């Protein structure tokens, strides 16, 4: 169900699924790249995937540290907050 919807929640209705997962993929990995974000995805979607990283970038949040992408403080609050919202409902092993 899982975390991106919570990312959307935590950010405050910026993300979709698509940007939430993409911001996540970068956010986790310090010097990912855009390439890796392309490379992972099952279900981001190559055309969207280009958009989602850039659209984070054009806001903030992610900062490209070049040559991989890595997130600002702004993301870092969102991801921590959102993952915690994941934690309540998923709860790896946490609540259940």
């Amino acid at each position: 169900m899982s975390k991106v919807t919570y990312i959307i929640k935590a950010s405050n209705d910026v993300l979709n699924e698509k940007t939430a997962t993409i911001l996540i993929t970068i956010a986790k990995k310090d010097f990912i790249t855009a390439a890796e974000v392309r490379e992972v995805h099952p279900d981001l979607g190559n055309a969207v995937v280009n958009s989602n990283i850039g659209v984070l970038i054009k806001k903030g949040l992610v900062e490209k540290s070049g040559d991989g992408l890595i997130i600002t403080g702004e993301a870092q609050d969102i991801i921590s907050n959102a993952a915690t919202l994941y934690a309540q409902e998923n709860a790896p092993e946490l609540l259940k």
